[PDB]
């Protein structure tokens, strides 16, 4: 399925080249521009654990998830991966625990040492 495919066929987008964050572009977005550090970014996403369970979805809430890019408001894999996206892009990201919740996990939904799968859609980005 999609998690296997990004694991085996994804691009390593880490600066360290440690395969900690792998990406596939699923829907090509608009032009060349990507958000910059500090932009307000608006996304839709779904996240799955390596056991196949969906742990979260913004579409199920009928509202986007909003954060300031590059400020550690989200897991490292998102600061790295959303920074690569064009407006309107949909991507798959495979996030090893060192770029996610590590050995701590996130109680209650994410276990220790969890590799996470996301589908992310970059809806918009704005400088405030
Ligand atoms: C609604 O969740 C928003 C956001 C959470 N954070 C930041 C954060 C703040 C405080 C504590 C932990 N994490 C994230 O970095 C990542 C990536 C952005 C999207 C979300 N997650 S998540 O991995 O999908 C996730 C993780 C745990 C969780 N518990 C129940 S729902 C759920 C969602």
């Amino acid at each position: 399925g999609a998690p296997a495919t990004v694991t085996e066929q994804g691009e390593d987008i880490t600066s360290k080249k440690d395969r900690g964050v792998l990406k596939i572009v699923k829907r090509v977005g608009n032009g060349e521009e990507t958000p910059m550090i500090g932009d307000k970014v608006y996304v839709h996403y779904k996240g799955k654990l390596s056991n196949g369970k969906k742990f979260d979805s913004s579409h199920d809430r009928n509202e986007p998830f909003v954060f300031s890019l590059g400020k550690g408001q989200v897991i490292k894999a998102w600061d790295i991966g959303v920074a690569t996206m064009k407006k309107g892009e949909i991507c798959h990201l495979l996030c090893k625990p060192e770029y996610a919740y590590g050995s701590a996990g996130s109680l209650p939904k994410i276990p220790s040492n969890a590799t996470l799968f996301f589908e992310i859609e970059l809806l918009d980005f704005k400088g405030e």
